[PDB]
């Protein structure tokens, strides 16, 4: 099966790429596996495959860390991500995000039901497993539980059957047959949960599939629109209908090649302690436990030699930056264009801890609008910050066409030199805020509201007659021939490879 | 003579360090020398010494580019700067800035007058030179003149004789015997000029010395206090009285080993076209010429085989970032401490185009103040933004003790995650602004006023009971032994030198 359609094949692909380290000696899921993974993520090293995880029994489980993290080289920086999507390993961010957006104007390709698959190779009923006896990692020393769920896909369906959502939300082990996790607005798992709670009749049928098709985990991490079934979007994006097998204890459908599947229910009544967790912005607040949603597990099915993917998230750079930030930015680019805003590109700079998105403006189009910074900032902020795709983003930075938004040095240069603090900004206090950012949920103001800003790094003439400067850089301050002369004589004169 | 006390010796030192490239074939001062230098600065390469500059006649002149720019290696990153100050080439920024501050609580060591020095080896009177016939560089393709003055020191003295100031301000050739340049408030050259203009009797006696003692050019770039003669501060800092020779046509004193000296007057009445110039924030606005101050040159004296230092300034990283930003930050650190503010460190992040300064707070001291963010931001901003040392800085970022302000990744992380836009900030509109920033002089508001902000990246408990988080990073999320185990087994397991 292709790497983008089968996690086991993805792991092979990373090996074949010389992008894997197999660790065949005993590694402890209590912190060690995650510490190695953390180190990998902070240094852009090869992904670790822990084949000998202390506590692994009857096939449950091996761990792959850092599945969507960065490679060291600039030329294949995003190669792990490209390997989720059948793209060349040298694909640019623009190419990855375009691939992720491509299904937005295609007919869905609904999934195909098949009678079995590898995820049925083994099963444990409700007398045979105990989640506290599996080698679930402790990912950070102060976490409030062992976070089994950092890179699987929750599957829930609307009561009416018309929408089946796939998403990543964290969850940890509560006891032998339950998890707790975040189920928070405006996320689709929360929207669906609310529909079941208003119906009031039963708990939400649920599955959590780990080691799913890589193209599916990418869509699981993207804020595609309300009511859109991720399976059909992934099918359109890949050009192929995904093969799904029915759960044994409910009528949900899971990817045939899932490494591990939990089947059960998400309660419409019960909660339990959840967190704290070392999360995407780089922090943990020890002892900061709060009631979260509670999941009951009735069944586990799994592949022979099952592999659990794990995100050891925190400070730069991991899946929470490369996927949450970039995929939100992609959706925001499209949202802006569908609202008639002249945005060509969007990216969440890593330097902002993916709390900003830089929006590249087609300034020819802007000029024809015959507008002003105040008016345009307000329009952009109203579109983005009132929409779910803007949830995680607290600062938007508008930049003109000379800036490559995928290059954080250039975004920081433009922000720092073209946006006058205060005057060139509009604050938004009456929008939903992202409480997980420390300055929100642990800050001085409302945890769930406000704290957002549009920062206009467009210069005045970009609204009127056009850019009126040149950069004081090698590229722009010297004519072409001179530049080429300098480059051609560089090593000659005495001064100091693309792949590496 | 030691490298920190003699520019010719500094050039040797760079060679000896394997930090120089001598270019002995003909190089054009029209753009080529500056393009090579620009490239060097953008890539942290070796400094270029142009020994064969097209238009060099009777000893005037060779060029050294990038004298205060960065080295590639992390271990001696700041070595050029260390070589201005007799510090080891491995000196940290903290050590460099401490050296630059050390004379603040020492008695001045006034200079020593000597009867001659190398700067008298050659002379050209007012019938023998023509500034338009010297190989003065065109540094950026759109500059409004050939900027002879990017790394020399202007020397002017108060009418009463009590204060002699040394400073760097840009100047370009106007005609055979004049320059034009910036002389703007609140700079000391402007303060002194104003005293001569209020007296009304004559033009300001002036000298401009190029290739001065490196320790002197560092102080020339630092906002030491009003009324303090830089020569005596440099003497205290170095422990040695600087040797100075009298000008031939006026009673000012120049460093004995100056490579090139211009003697003349700064007019109290005349102006001429100045600029545009590709400056420190990375921009040039072509055609944006304005009236500047006008200097008359009556005499040139120079060393045999004179060397003109040149800053090819613009986008990162050059002297305008490493010296203007860092030295302002140093003065601001001291200013804050003298105002009883609990600041331990200050640095202008390069990523901010040196428009921000990050202030590290001693949070134990902060807690004893029993204050709030609003009150503390206001106090800090009032101290800094009402003082000349704050002139160039438009954003202050307050951070707690866990942040190394000399590491821009960490400053950006703290700013992005701990400062809630709007709520955690105070805007300052009724302070002097720095017009050279594009969003000021080419922006939407007053060019000379406002646009400043204090951004508080202190978390709430840092004011009360103490830090209440741990980072989700390898350092803080794992115990010591585990960390050390991981490091010790790193290359063993399969994963990937300080000097490189
Ligand atoms: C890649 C990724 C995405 C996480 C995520 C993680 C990763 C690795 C974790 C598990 C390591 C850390 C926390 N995560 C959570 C999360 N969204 C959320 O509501 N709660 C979370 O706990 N997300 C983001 C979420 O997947 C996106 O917001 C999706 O748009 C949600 O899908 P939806 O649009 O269908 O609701
Ligand atoms: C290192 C350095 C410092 C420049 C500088 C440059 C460099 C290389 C240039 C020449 C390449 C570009 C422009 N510069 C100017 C400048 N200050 C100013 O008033 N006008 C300038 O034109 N400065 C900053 C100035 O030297 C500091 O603000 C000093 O504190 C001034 O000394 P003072 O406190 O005695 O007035
Ligand atoms: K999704
Ligand atoms: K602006
Ligand atoms: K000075
Ligand atoms: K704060
Ligand atoms: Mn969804
Ligand atoms: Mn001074």
């Amino acid at each position: 099966q292709p790497a983008h359609l089968c996690f086991r094949s993805f792991v092979e692909a990373l090996k074949v790429d010389n992008d894997l380290v197999e660790i065949n000696t005993p590694i402890d899921p209590n912190l060690e596996a995650a510490a190695i993974t953390r180190r990998v993520c902070e240094t852009n090293d090869k992904a670790p495959l822990f084949n000998n995880l202390i506590g692994m029994k009857n096939g449950l489980f091996r761990i792959l860390g850092a599945p969507g993290s960065l490679r060291k080289s600039s030329a294949d920086r995003y190669g792990r991500l490209a390997r989720h999507l059948a793209l060349p390993p040298t694909a640019s961010m623009r190419e990855i995000l375009d691939k992720m957006l491509s299904a937005s104007d295609m007919p869905p390709i609904p999934p195909t039901i098949v009678p079995t698959g590898p995820c049925k190779e083994n099963s444990l009923d409700d007398s045979e497993f105990d989640l506290t006896e599996l080698p679930v990692p402790l990912i950070h020393k102060s976490d409030g539980g062992k976070y089994i769920q950092t890179y699987g896909m929750h599957i829930v369906q609307s009561p009416d059957g018309t929408w089946t959502n796939w998403s990543i939300a964290r969850a940890m082990v509560h006891d032998k047959n339950h998890l707790t996790g975040l189920v928070i607005p405006p996320q689709h798992i929360w929207q669906i949960h609310q529909m079941w709670k208003k119906e009031g009749r039963s708990d939400v049928p649920w599955a959590l599939a780990f080691g799913v098709p890589p193209a599916a985990i990418m869509a699981s991490s993207m804020p595609i629109p309300d009511g859109v079934t991720e399976a059909g979007y992934v099918g359109a994006m890949t050009g192929s209908s995904l093969e799904l097998v029915k759960c044994d204890t409910n009528d949900l459908y899971v990817p045939a090649t899932s490494e591990i599947v939990l089947e059960g229910t998400l309660s419409i009544s019960e909660t339990g302690p959840e967190g704290p967790f070392g999360d995407m912005h780089g922090y943990i607040f020890p002892g900061d436990t709060h009631l979260g949603a509670k999941y009951k597990v009735n069944r586990i099915t799994y592949r022979n030699n099952a592999i659990m993917p794990m995100s050891s998230c925190g400070r730069l750079t991991d899946e929470t930056h490369t996927m949450i930030g970039s995929l939100a930015a992609a959706e925001i680019r499209k949202l802006c264009q569908q609202n008639d805003l002249p945005i060509t590109d969007a990216f969440a700079p890593f330097e902002s801890q993916v709390t900003w998105v830089a929006l590249r403006v087609d300034t020819e189009k802007l000029r024809a609008m015959k507008t002003t910074s105040e008016g345009f900032r307000k329009r952009v902020g109203d579109v983005v910050f009132n929409h779910k795709a803007g949830y995680t983003i607290h600062r938007l930075v508008l930049v003109g066409d000379d800036i490559d938004v995928y290059e954080g040095k250039d975004v920081l240069w433009a922000f720092s030199t073209r946006c006058r603090p205060g005057m060139d900004e509009t604050l938004f206090e009456d929008v939903r805020g992202f409480p997980l950012i420390p300055y929100m949920g642990h800050g001085n103001g409302p945890a769930h509201r406000g704290g957002k800003v549009v920062s206009d790094a467009l210069m005045p003439t970009e609204y009127t007659t056009g850019r009126n400067w040149e950069a004081a850089d090698f590229n722009q301050s010297y004519p072409e021939d001179l530049k080429q002369k300098v480059l051609d004589n560089w090593t000659k004169m005495g001064f100091s490879h693309h792949h590496h």
